[PDB]
C-alpha cells in the first residue's frame, strides 16, 4: 500500500475515475438516443453529458482538480498554472479511464446492439452503431469547418470555465462549482452541438474509437470523412489556449 | 406517545415516510408514462423519480439519514458505519413505507387503469399495466445479463452517493446535497435505465409486486421473465458493498 | 402614502403582487399548451407552474410568507401559526391578485384564442378553450375520486412545505428555499397531474372561472362535471390539515 | 496596455464579451431549433438563452453588473441608480458584441443553413431562415398587441430582476444569483413566448437584423410586417420604466 | 350420385358454394383491416367484400340466381319471382357457407389473432377482435338509427339491383353484369358504411357471430350494444321490400 | 295511375330517382372523408362520385338519357339535340332529387356530425360541416380563377362524354357505356379536384346549399368567399357548350 | 427458322413471354412495396400481380392456355385436360422465364437496392432485402399452417379459375376474360395474403430464390424459417388438385 | 371549311386533341400529388395517367389510332405498318398538343404554385415545383442506368401493346380496348415508375420543359443532372423498335 502514498498515484486514481464515470455517463445516453427512440432524445443526450461533469468533479475536486480533458490540461500547462511534469500522467489516465469506460458501455448493451444491428456491426448506415462510442463527420459539414467547430467550442469552453472558478472577479458559491460547470456543458452541447457531435476532448473522441476499431467494427473509423479523426485531438488544444488568453488579457485584469 | 420518544420508533418512522413519498412521486411518474402518452414521457419519469429521493431526504435526513433502499443500509452495515441492531427495523420501515404508497398509487389511478386496460389486467401484453408496479425483463435482455446490470449501476450509485457526502474529500455545500443527489438519480435513469428499468433497490421493487400479486394481477408476475424477482434483491447489495470498498480503498484515502 | 405604512395593507399588496406573478406564469403555460403543439408540451406546463412559484416566494417571502393558496394560510391558521385576524386579508389579496393575472392573460392571447377557436368559444369540445383559465373533470374521473385526488395532493404538498422550511429537522440552505419549493411544485405537476388538473388551490381555481363567467363562456362552466366548482375550494382544506398534522405528530417532534 | 487601466475600458469590454457569450449561446439554440427538427425544440431555445444570461452574469458580474440589454441600462438610469455618463458606452458595447455573435452564428451554421433553404435565403416561407436572427410578427398577431406583449414581458422582466437581487427584502443567496435569474429567463420564455418571440431587447433584435440586411437578406427584413422592427426597440423601455417604479413604489419601502 | 340429380340438391349447393366464397374473401379482408395495419386498409375492405360478390355471382348465376342474402331471396320470394317453396332451401345454404366460411378465417387467422390479442378474447376494448366476425354498434350511434340506416342500405342495394338486371329497361351486357354487381357494392361500402358496418346481410351477421359465441368470446355478443344482433336480421327485409315496390311502381313500368 | 302513362312524368320520374341515387352516394363518400378521417380519403370520394354516376346511367338510361346535370340539359338543347320543352322539367327533377339526397344524408349521419362538431354547426372553422353538402371557395384561390376552373372542367367533361358517346367515330360497346363514364368521372376527380371542389353541376351545387341554409347552417353560406354561390350556376352552362361546339366543329365532322 | 413452325416450341416461348412479363410486373410492385415508403403500398402490389396475370393471359391466351403456373398445370394434366407429354416443357419455360425476370428486376433497382441495404446484403433484418424475390414465413407463423394456409389458398384460385372459364355454367363474356382473373388474384392478394405472401405458385417462389442464393444472398435463404423453400412447392399441387375435384363434382355436373 | 376536309388536317387534329386530353389530365395527377399531400398519392398519379390514355383512345381512335407518343409512331413507320410520310404530322400535333395542355395545367394551378413555393420557382430543392411538368433524375439514380430503364419500359409497353390489339392471336373484345390499354398503363406506372418516373414519351416531356424554360424555371431545366433531358428523346425508340421485333418474331407467328 506504500504505493497507493505518493501523490502522483493519487492524482493519477482520481483522474482515472472521475473521467471513467463522465464517460460512462455520457455514452449511456448517447447509446439510449441512438438504439431505442422511446426512451432516448437529444436532450437526454445533453443532460447525461452535462451532469456527468458534475459527479466527475464531485469526485475529484481536490485531489486533481478534475480535468477530465486533455485540451484543459493543455490549456493549463501553457499557462504556467500547472507543471509539464504531470501532464503524462493525466493524459494516461484519462485515456485509460475513457476505454475502460466504452468497454463497460459496450459490454452493457451489448444485446440491444446486436438486435438494432441486426448481427452486423457497421459504421456508416441506416442502422450503423459506431457513432455511440466517438463522433463522425455529418454529410453536410466538411473537414475544415468541423476543424473551425471544435476549435471555437473548446474557446468558448476554456473562457466560460476561466469566468466561473476565478475566485477574484466573480466566482460561484463554494459547493455549488459543480452544477454550474455542468449546466455549462448542457447548454453548450443544446446550442452547438449538432455540427459536429460537440466533441472538444481527446479523451472522450480517440481511446473509443481505438476500441471499436479492436473490437471489430474494422478501419472504416480512421479513413472515413476524409481522415476526421485527427481533428478532435487537434483543434481542442489550440482553441482552448486561445480562450484562456484572450479571458486573462481582457476580463482577468 | 411514550413510545414515540424512543429514538428507534423515530427512526423507523422517518424511514417510513421518506420511503412513502419517494415511492408515490415514483410510481405516480411511471403511470403517468405507461397510461397516457401525451401527458407521459421517459424524461417526467426520471424526473419524478430523481427529485423524489430529494424531497425524501429532506423529510427524514437528521434523523436516520434517509437510507430509503436496503442496499445502501447493507453496504454501510458491512463498512461497519451503521450497527447491524438497526438493519431490521430500517428494512421493515421501507417495505411497510413502499407497500402503502403503491396501494396509494393503485387506489389514485383505478379508472384510468381500468379504462386503459378495458377491465382486463394482464401483467405481458399490449395493455400490460402490471410494470407500473415492478420492473420487468425486457425480451432481447437475459437472466444473467439483468443481474450484471443491476449490480454495475447499485456500485455506481454507491461510489457516487459516497463521494458526494464525504467531508474530507470534496463534500457538497450543506443544504443543497438533497439537489445533487435528485440530479444524480436523475442522470442514473437517463444514462443506465433502458436496460432493466434501474431497479437498484429491493424496496422500491418486491412491495410493489407482493402488491400486485394480491390485487389480483395473478401469480404470472413471480414466475415471469424466468423468475426474475430475486435479482433486483440479490445484485444491489454485492454492487454496493464493491462500489464502497472501490471508492474507500481508492479515492477514500 | 400614509395607507402605505400599515404592516396590514403591506401584507395585503405582497400577497397580492406574488399571487399575481405567479397565476401569469402558471395560465401562460397552460395556454401555450393548450392553443399551440408545437410550442407546448405539459413539461413546459410543469416548469412553468412550478418555478413560478419560486419567483413570488422571492417577491413576497419576508413580508407575509408568500402563502399564495387560501389552503396553506387555513391550514397555519387553524395550527395556531398565524392568528385568524389576516386570513380575509390574505384570501382578498390571493384572490384579486389571480383574477388580474386572468385577465391579463386573456388580453394577451386574444388573436390565438379567436384563431384556434373559430371565433366561437367553447367550455367543452373539440377547440375547447375554457380549460385554459380553470381546471375541468377528465371523461373517466368521477366526482368523489377527484375529491379524493385534490385532498390527497393537498395533503402531501403541505407535509413537504412543513419538511422543506422547518428549522429543526433538516432546513434548506436559507436563500435556497425558492428553488426547492419550485421542484417540489415541478415533482408534483408530473407526478400526480393528469387526473385533476392539480389545482389544489382556491385561488388558482375560482377567480379564472368567474372571469370566464363574466367574459363569455357562458354558465356552463359552473354545473359542468355534476358541478365540480366546488371540490377544489372544499377539498384542499382538509387535505392541507391532515398533512400538517401528521407531520408535526409524527416527524416533527 | 495604458487604455485597459481605465475603468471606462473595463465597463466596455466586460460588456461586449458578455453580451457576446449570451448572444452566441442563445442564436446556437434558435438554429437548432429552426433547422433540424430531430436535434431542436422549443424547450432547447429556452434552456440555451435562459442560461446563457447566467453565464454572461458570472462573466461581467461585477466590473459593470452584466445589464447585457438596453432596457435594463435605460431603466436603471432613469431611477437614478446607474449616471447617465455610461449609458453610450453600454449600449455600443452591447451592439458591438451581438453584432459579432450574429456574425459567428452564421459562420458556424453556413452549410446547413445553404442545404436547408436549397441555397436562397429568403425572410418569409416555407424554409425561411431570417427568423433565426430576429423575431418576426405572426400572421394572427398585430402590430400594437405586439407592442403591448413586449411592454409587459419587459415590465415582469424588470420587477422579478429586482426582486431577485434586491438587498432590503429578500436577496438571493450570493453566489447563486445567476442560476436564478438563468431560471427567470427560461420560465418567460416558457410561459409568454410565442406571441412575438420575447424580444425584449433591443441589443439581442436590432444588431442580427442589420447584419442580416447587410449579409443578403435584401431590404425585407426591415419592411416585413408593417415596420415591425421599431417596437422591440421602443416598448421594453417604457415597461422596463414602468415595471421599476411599481416595485419600488409597491413593494421596495 | 342420385341425390345430386335432383335440382333442389342442386340449388342448395350452388348458394352454399358462392355463398362460402363470398364469406371467406369478405372476412379475410376484415381481418387484413383490424389485425395489421400496414397490410389492411377500408378501401382494402370494400374491395374485398364487392369483389367476393362478383366471384360468388360467376360461381352460381344460372343454377339459382345466386343470391346470397336472406333479403334478397325474401324480397324476391314477396314480389312472386321465386315461389315460397325454396326460401327455406336458399337460407339453410346460406348459413351453412357463411358459418363454415367463419370457421376457415378463424382457423387461418389463429396466430395472428392470438399475437395481436395477447391470448385473450375480448368483444369490446382496445384489442378487441370479435368484430372481424360480425358488426356492432359504434358508440355514438343508437340502436334506432341503425335500423334506419341497415333497412336503409338494403332498400338503395335492392333498388340497384332491380334496375341493373332488369332487361326491359337497361339491362348490362350480359356476361359483365358480376362486374356491375361488385362496383355496386364496392360503393355502397365507400358512401355508406361507417355507421354501422353495412351488414345489410342476415346471413353475413348471425351465423358468424354464433359461431364466435360458441368459439368462446362469450354471451357478450349478443347482449352487447343494447341487444344490436336482431337489427341487422329484422330491417333489411323491410329495406328489400321497399326498395323493390318503388323501383317497380315507378320505373319499372 | 293515368298520370304514370305520359312520357313526360316518366321522364321526371327517371331524373329523380337518378340524381337522387347519385347525390346520396356522393355527398356519404364526401360526409366519411370529412367526419371520420381512418374511414374517408380523397380516393374514396372520386370513386364514390364516380361509380354514382354509373349507377344513375343505369338507372335512368332509356327514358330520358340520365342528364342529371343542368349543364349537360342546356347544352344539348342549345345544339338543337332535345327541345326546349323539356329543360324545365329535367331541371325541377334534378333539383328535387338533390334537395331529396341531401336530406337524406343530414338525416343518416346526423349523431356523427353532432359529436363531430361538438353539438355547433359552423361553415367555417377547424370542425366546419357546411363543406360537406356544397363545395366552398379555398383560401388561396380566388373568385375569377374559379370561374375559370369551373368552365374549363365542364368544357372537358362535355367534350369526353360526346366523345364516348358517338356512334360514328368510336362508340364504347353498347352496355359497357356506365363504367367509361364512372372511370371519367373519378378521373376527372383525381386529377381537376383539389382547386374547387370539381362541382361542374348546378343541380349537385345549389339545392345542398338551400338546405342547408334552412336547416341551420345561417345565410353565411351564400356571402361566403365574395358570394362564390352564383358561380358553379353560370360557369358551367358556358363550359359545356364551348366543350360541345369544339367538338362538333374539329372531330365530329 | 424452322424450329419455330413446331407447336412444341410455340407452346414453350409463349408461356416463356407470359411468365416472364407476369413476374416482372409482380417483382416491380413488390420492390416499390419494400424500398420506397411513399412510393409504395400493399394495394400497389395486389394489383400489380393481378393486372400484371391479366396482361400474361392476354399475350399467351390462344397458344397454351397462359398456365404460367406449375399448380395449374399439375391440376389440369391430373383431371385429364392436358395430356402429360407437355408438362415438363411447360415447367421449363415458366422456370426459365421467372429466373430471367427476376434477373432484370435485380438490373433494374440494383441502385436503389444498395442505397437502402447501405451496401450489405441481408435475408433477415432491418434493412433486409432478400424478400422481395421470394416469400419469407413471419415470425408468428409457423411451418404446418404456412402448408395449410398455401394449400387453401391454391384450392380457392383453382376453383375460381374453373367457375369463370367454364363455358357451360356462366362464362364470362370472351374478350373480357383477363379483366375477371386479375380481379380475382387482386382480391386473393387482399383477402389471404398477409399470413404467407400468397406464393401459390412453385414458378413465382424457386427460380427467384435460386437467383437470390446465386447472386450473393448466401446459402441463409434455403435455410430459412425451418426450411420453408419446398412448403410452396407441394402445398399448391394438393391444393389445386383438391379445388379442382371439389367444383368439378359439386358445381360442374 | 375545305381545308378540315383533307384527311391529313383530321389525322392532325384528332392527334392533337387526344394528346392534349391525356397530358391535362397526366399533369393535374402529378400536380396534385407533388403541391397538397392530402389530397395527392402516387395511385392517383397512376390511375390518371393511365385512364388518360383510355380517353384519349376513345376520342382519336378511328382517325388515326390515337398513337399519342412519338416512340409507338417511329415503330410503327419502322415496321412497314405506317408509311414515313404522316411521321412528321403526327409529331407536330402531339408537340403541340402536349404544350398547349403543360400551358394549361400552369394557367389552371397558378396560385396554388406561388402559394407552395412562396414565390421563387426552383427547379430543384425542398419546395421544387419543375418536376410537375417534367421527369428529372433522382439523386442514386445514375444516367445511362436511366437510359437502361427508359428503353426497357418503353420496350414492355410496345410489346404489351402489340399483344393486345393482335387480332390473330387474341384481341381484346372490340369496344374494351380502352380500359384494358388504361390498366396496362396503371400497372406499368405501379410497378416501373419510382426510377426515373416512367417516362417513355418524347412528347410528354420536351415540350412541358420547353414550356417551363421560356415561363421562367431558367436554364437549369436542361443542365440538371447531366444533360438529362436527351434520354427520354432517345431511349424510347430503340425500346420500342426492340419490343415489336420480338413480339413479331417469337409470338406474332
Amino acid at each position: 500500500q506504500e504505493i497507493l502514498q505518493r501523490k502522483m498515484v493519487r492524482e493519477f486514481l482520481a483522474e482515472f475515475m472521475s473521467t471513467y464515470v463522465m464517460m460512462v455517463f455520457g455514452l449511456g445516453s448517447v447509446a439510449h438516443m441512438v438504439l431505442n427512440k422511446k426512451y432516448g432524445s437529444y436532450l437526454g443526450v445533453n443532460l447525461g453529458f452535462g451532469f456527468g461533469v458534475t459527479m466527475g468533479v464531485h469526485v475529484a475536486g481536490r485531489i486533481s482538480g478534475a480535468h477530465m480533458n486533455a485540451a484543459v490540461t493543455f490549456a493549463n500547462c501553457a499557462l504556467g498554472r500547472v507543471p509539464w511534469r504531470k501532464f503524462p500522467v493525466y493524459v494516461l489516465g484519462q485515456f485509460l479511464g475513457s476505454f475502460l469506460a466504452a468497454a463497460t458501455i459496450y459490454s452493457l448493451f451489448y444485446t440491444a446492439i446486436l438486435h438494432f444491428s441486426g448481427g452486423q456491426l457497421m459504421v456508416t448506415g441506416p442502422v450503423a452503431t459506431a457513432g455511440i462510442f466517438a463522433t463522425y463527420l455529418p454529410d453536410h459539414m466538411t473537414l475544415w469547418r468541423g476543424f473551425l467547430n471544435e476549435a471555437w467550442l473548446t474557446g468558448m469552453l476554456q473562457l466560460c470555465l476561466f469566468a466561473i472558478t476565478d475566485q477574484e472577479n466573480n466566482p460561484a458559491l463554494p459547493g455549488t462549482e459543480a452544477l454550474v460547470i455542468g449546466i455549462l456543458v448542457v447548454i453548450i452541447g443544446v446550442s452547438l452541438g449538432m455540427n459536429t457531435g460537440y466533441a472538444i476532448n481527446p479523451s472522450r473522441d480517440l481511446p473509443p474509437r481505438i476500441f471499436t476499431f479492436i473490437a471489430g467494427w474494422g478501419k472504416q473509423v480512421f479513413s472515413n470523412g476524409e481522415n476526421w479523426w485527427w481533428v478532435p485531438v487537434v483543434a481542442p488544444l489550440l482553441g482552448a489556449y486561445l480562450g484562456g488568453i484572450i479571458y486573462l488579457v481582457f476580463i482577468g485584469s
